[PDB]
């Protein structure tokens, strides 16, 4: 087991970025297990070597309802030499454009993940070229710390 890919999807734009995420941590002969966050037990992370979430931002800069249990479900282990990233996907249209990837950034941290970089903000789909160039460039050099 290496790398995880723990996200948090209801219209489809986080898990794109999760599929484009994985296929070039692919291309580095690495270990990439994709799953969804939601009734996923967080002491599964200690298995791996890298764990990189991702999750949409809802109402109000708010983690949605179901990555919330998951994120106060993080309060309980320890992620001391996990290397770890964050991304997600929102709206610009808010205020609060992808506040989830601030807070999940925060939690893993506060439990010991060494954040080997800030976080990936996608508006919406990553469906042009600049944004699969932002997710492309996101991934690799998150292997380039391993
Ligand atoms: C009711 C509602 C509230 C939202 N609030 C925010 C927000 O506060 N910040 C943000 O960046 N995006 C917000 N969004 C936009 C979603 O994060 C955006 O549509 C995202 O791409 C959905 O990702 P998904 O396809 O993985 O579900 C909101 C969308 C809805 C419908
Ligand atoms: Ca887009
Ligand atoms: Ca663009």
């Amino acid at each position: 087991a290496k790398i995880l890919i723990a996200y948090a999807s209801m219209s489809g734009n986080t898990e794109s970025i999760a599929d484009l995420i994985k296929v070039s941590l692919d291309a580095f002969d690495h270990e990439v297990v994709l799953q969804e966050m939601e009734g996923m037990d967080a002491e599964e992370l200690l298995a791996y070597d890298g764990i990189i979430l991702g999750s949409y931002t809802w109402g109000d800069g708010e983690l949605p309802f179901e990555a919330e249990d998951f994120h106060d479900d993080l309060e309980n282990i320890d992620l001391a030499g996990k290397k770890v990233a964050v991304f997600g996907s929102g709206d610009t249209a808010y205020e609060l454009f992808c506040e989830a990837v601030t807070i999940f950034e925060e939690r893993l941290v506060e439990r010991g993940a060494e954040l080997v970089q800030e976080g990936l903000k996608i508006e919406l789909a990553p469906e042009d070229e600049e944004d699969v160039e932002k997710c492309s460039n996101f991934a690799i050099a998150f292997a380039e710390k391993f």
